Formats: structure tokens, C-alpha cells, sequence
């Protein structure tokens, strides 16, 4: 029979050099990481406006005013470190010590960016 988002502060926003810091996460969920202008909103989308350019590992995704395929996702216990350049314009990721590589097959991340106020650490 809900997101947050943490930065600096915007005194210590840098006009030249390289700086690169480190953003370890022991979860793989849902987080960004770049550098922000000092008008950056807490609210808004990390990186979705002219004020931020980050990167989501949770899909691969550089974050800009759109979203363009980039690198490869983390995993648990990883550590992404960003570098910048104001000399050059230059934003990198190394995955891990492994920079990562867009769909282009280039290392940089975000080109011809101005200068503008400054550029400080953001991650959400």
C-alpha cells in the first residue's frame, strides 16, 4: 500500500605613495574589502557608488558602479591583502599571496581614478 561597514579615520586618507593593508576573514560569507573616498556612506552598498572601489569574494565580483567579474573566491581562514598606488593609479589583491587576475588577464584592479581627497581602508 544589514550589512557594516568599518574604515579609518579621514585624517589619515593619503594623496601619494603605495599602502597596502591586510583583511584576514575566517568566514567566507559576505564581505568587501577596497579603499573609499572620505564621503563614503555607511549605509549604501560598499563600493556600488563613485565613493568606493572594493571587491566581494563571495562572488568574485570588483565593486564599482556595476559589478565586473574578478579573481576567485576565498574560503575560510584567508587573508586578502590590498595594495594602492596613488603614483599610478593602481589597485591590486593578492588572494593569499596569489594576486588575483581579472577576465582580461591583468593584475591591476581600477585604473584612471582621480586623486581626489584621498583614499582610506573600508571593509563591510
Amino acid at each position: 500500500y544589514r550589512f557594516r561597514i568599518f574604515r579609518a579615520e579621514k585624517t589619515y586618507a593619503v594623496k601619494a605613495g603605495r599602502w597596502y593593508f591586510e583583511f584576514e576573514a575566517v568566514t567566507a560569507g559576505d564581505m568587501r574589502v577596497g579603499w573609499s573616498r572620505p564621503g563614503c556612506q555607511p549605509d549604501l552598498e560598499l563600493g556600488s557608488d563613485d565613493r568606493a572601489f572594493a571587491f566581494d569574494g563571495f562572488k568574485a565580483q570588483r565593486w564599482h558602479q556595476g559589478n565586473e567579474h574578478y579573481g576567485r573566491s576565498w574560503q575560510a581562514g584567508d587573508v586578502v591583502g590590498c595594495m594602492v598606488d596613488m603614483n599610478e593609479h593602481t589597485m591590486m589583491f593578492t588572494l593569499n599571496g596569489e594576486i588575483l587576475l581579472d577576465d582580461s588577464g591583468s593584475e591591476l584592479a581600477f585604473k584612471d581614478f582621480d586623486v581626489g581627497d584621498g583614499f582610506i581602508p573600508v571593509c563591510s
